[PDB]
């Protein structure tokens, strides 16, 4: 289904950020939480009862660490082991993170001392760059997919890390090109503050500077906050006294223009996630199809509406990626060079056209995987194709719908057009719910005209087109 | 009495910065609290109101203003006007205002609005030059006797006041001149915070900074807290968490160097000052006399008695003023004379000869109470002097006496000389707890030893300079 409409909108304006490689992420503590590793105040539960303290009573850990440094004379090795002990823990990654990885961003920001992110980006074949210290900020890994600054230290050197107050003070002076570096990116990228509590010192300290550098003209920034609920044990006034002073830290939020997402629940977080890379896995449709024949319509007939649906499909901003089949291939290429023509971006029309010849056919599978896995959405026009003299159906447009649908991409077959592809549409049509889970009635209506043959070239092509958009968005 | 030993030792160190002119005064809001002024919280308990939060529950008054700004989309009308209203009106001085403008302290801090300070200072005919604005440090007050930094603000000027979090993100850059010079002050003067929490953040990162620059090498500085007393209703276990609570502040709070007073009552704070005070008032004595007869000694073993006791009271680190009266003024001089060439300091000797003639007779009184106002213990000697042929009374030393009895300078009326040193003493014993109140076994020992009239010189000089000590210290 959808959500509000105001995150809706959220989604909305970041796909278009990330899409333009312009977004970053910044992830607190919280983003982890969800993995599996206990609560920093969990971790200072010893710590503050060897003091003399509690945790459940004390608000600002930081102190806490500070005062337990104070007693042992400024020395942090129980600290150091506590952290160490506790974020290099072995633990299975969040969808969240894989999700992130998935994502085309160029750029991560945590104060999270685990390196779920790294070997998130790590597990998606991505090269990620590192930075905790202030000389690797001087050297750029080659060919990196992104960079991740974590401007807080690492947890296999848990003598740098940013624990106790002093730490805070003098981040300052030690760590100051991280503090110039965030101070760009507030600026140059549109931010989205993910499981961050807004709490910290210093990111406190770097807002309030880039806000006093720049007042009312800040770039827009987004946050995802969960709504504050009642606790099992909990008076009403004492809860709207909670929303009410939540309210007041998310309107707080945005005088650093830091647009703050509300979300009923922890996991609502993936469902928007999911969103927001959907509507950017989608944007590249999959023209699958071949043709000797061309069912009821003549083959110039059937050859304008190609034309058009691929001149339409390119118009409304989708990537095509094409096999270039017989007697679709040629035809989408003709459609995409006109609308485009009124050079070719590589993103906008991707041809792999298939090595013809027995050693070639070997490495057909993998070149039809390679294809689709670029791709989002798969369409399937016609998809017969001449074999012993005879108009056979063709078992590659079969194929590549058996691997779209391995993908979990969505499938959309054109059974106006016939032959293998009014099976595929049959067979869809069959078990609907295993292919389009929670479907609409506009969706049903228009998969059910997608096999009415009695529709024209434009009628057809409109139908197609919102049916993509509504998968789409 | 006396107070803890850790006390005492303060006590003595801070009178010895304080004599020095290296002393400086950081006044908090809590200084003030005692004069009438309603705290801030109580101030903002409408405000808090208005956008729905309450201040009871609240811990960051900061926020809660920055708060209320949002909401009136950053607006301080009512902030402004509350401030103005309210730390404007018409209070009497505390004693704690009038003892640090009698005090030699030429450099005061303050984080309060109102101008207690600087009404204290003008009180006591002190020029005083206070400074709020940027452009204001650059021009200097004339012959000033103490600068007052108002690092927050003025009440006459609410808009420029620190009251908001937006000011303090700004006053990094706004008032740096200010964080300047604090930190020059930091390291350049020794410190006594005095009504502070240390809870400020702008002090927070002065602090912090100072650190960074010195390290282990910071200078000195000493501050005042309350201990914390329990509630009327509250539980043992919570009280004690509070008092281990303020023991980690504390701790926390010598980490910069800052040595932390706990003082039982508020009313301390008052006992500390007079304290400090009266070892710096006490250090000048009044050499009072006047003789043509020497009692049961010769002229010249009286002479050396006077010269001895002026020479060791010199030796002491005492500053003598004498009237020069005919014959102790003499032997003072001599006796100081002889120890200061073993230049004259216009400090250690202040000679104020009374001009002779009927003219100068008519400002005799005025010219009295000058020099004696200018000491804190005044010393009394024989008192005859030669009238119509005959040795009468001298009524200069009893009008000397009346005079230093009026200002509640400590009188040592030296018995074992005679006359109407005699007398003086007789008057002082008859009622001791007028002239001596709370006196010790050792006071009146000693009290009673200076009628000894038995004592050779060395007794009497050394029971008179242990009866000095004991005043001053
Ligand atoms: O300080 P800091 O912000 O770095 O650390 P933190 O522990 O204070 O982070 C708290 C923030 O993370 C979020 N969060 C907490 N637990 C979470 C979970 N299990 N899943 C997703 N988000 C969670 C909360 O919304 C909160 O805003
Ligand atoms: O912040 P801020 O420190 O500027 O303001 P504040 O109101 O927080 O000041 C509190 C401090 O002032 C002291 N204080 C409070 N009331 C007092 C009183 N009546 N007399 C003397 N001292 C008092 C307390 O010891 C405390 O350390
Ligand atoms: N002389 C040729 N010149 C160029 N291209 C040729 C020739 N001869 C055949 N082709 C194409 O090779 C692909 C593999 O051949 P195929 O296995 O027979 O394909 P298919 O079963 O028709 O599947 C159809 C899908 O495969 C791909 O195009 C097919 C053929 O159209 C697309 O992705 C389709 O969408
Ligand atoms: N030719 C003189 N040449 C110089 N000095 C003289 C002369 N003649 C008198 N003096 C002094 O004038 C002061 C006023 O005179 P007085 O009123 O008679 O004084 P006093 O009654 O003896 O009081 C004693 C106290 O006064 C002051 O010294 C006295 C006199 O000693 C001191 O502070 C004493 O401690």
């Amino acid at each position: 289904m959808k959500m509000n409409p105001i995150v809706e909108l959220f989604i909305k304006d970041f796909t278009k950020e990330v899409m333009e490689e312009n977004a970053a992420i910044f992830a607190g503590a919280g983003l982890s939480m969800s993995v599996g590793y206990v609560s920093w105040a969990k971790l200072l539960e010893p710590i503050a009862q060897e003091i003399g303290l509690d945790v459940n009573k004390e608000n600002d850990l930081v102190s806490l660490a500070q005062y337990y440094c104070n007693e042992n004379q400024g020395n942090r090795g129980r600290i150091n082991q506590i952290i160490l002990d506790e974020f290099s823990r072995k633990v299975d990654l969040t969808e969240n993170h894989k999700i992130l990885a998935r994502l085309p961003i160029h750029t991560y920001w945590t104060t999270a001392y685990d390196r779920l992110i790294e070997k998130a980006l790590e597990e998606e074949n991505k090269i990620a760059d590192v930075k905790y210290t202030v000389k690797q900020l001087a050297t750029t890994k080659v060919k990196r997919d992104a960079v991740v600054y974590k401007m807080h230290g690492d947890v296999e050197h848990p003598s740098e890390a940013v624990l106790i107050k002093d730490d805070y003070e003098k981040y300052s002076i030690k760590m100051d090109p991280y503090i110039k570096a965030l101070s760009g990116d507030l600026v140059s990228k549109t931010f989205l503050f993910v499981g961050f509590s807004f709490t910290d010192p210093n990111l406190d300290y770097i807002l309030s500077r880039v806000r006093s550098a720049y007042e009312r003209d800040q770039r827009r920034h987004y946050c995802l906050i969960k709504k504050e609920e009642r606790r099992p044990d909990e008076l009403e006034a004492d809860f709207e006294y909670r929303v009410r002073k939540q309210e007041l830290f998310i309107s707080d939020l945005s005088r650093f223009n830091i647009k703050t997402i509300v979300l009923n629940n922890y996991n609502e977080i993936t469902e928007i996630l999911q969103r927001i890379e959907n509507n950017i896995k989608t944007k590249t449709v999959f023209l699958s199809g071949s043709a000797v024949e061309y069912n009821h319509w003549e083959t110039e007939h059937a050859e304008q509406f190609i034309h058009q649906l691929s001149k339409e499909l390119i118009r409304k901003d989708f990537n095509i990626v094409s096999g270039f089949g017989l007697g679709v291939g040629s035809f989408v290429i003709n459609g995409v060079l006109e609308e485009l023509y009124m050079t070719i971006d590589d993103d906008r029309l991707i041809l792999r056209p298939f090595p013809q010849g027995k050693k070639g056919e070997e490495q057909w599978d993998k070149y039809r995987r390679d294809m689709i896995t670029r791709t989002g959405v798969s369409i399937f026009l016609y998809g017969n194709k001449i074999d012993k003299g005879q108009v056979v159906k063709a078992k590659g447009v079969q194929s590549e719908f058996n691997i779209s649908f391995e993908q979990n991409n969505y499938v959309v077959p054109v059974g106006a057009t016939g032959y293998i592809a009014k099976d595929l549409w049959n067979k869809v049509n069959e078990e609907f719910e295993t292919y389009y889970p929670g479907a609409d009635a506009r969706m049903k209506k228009l998969f059910g005209e997608l096999n009415n043959e009695a529709l024209s070239i434009e009628e057809l092509i409109n139908t197609i087109i919102e049916f993509v958009e509504i998968l789409s968005n």
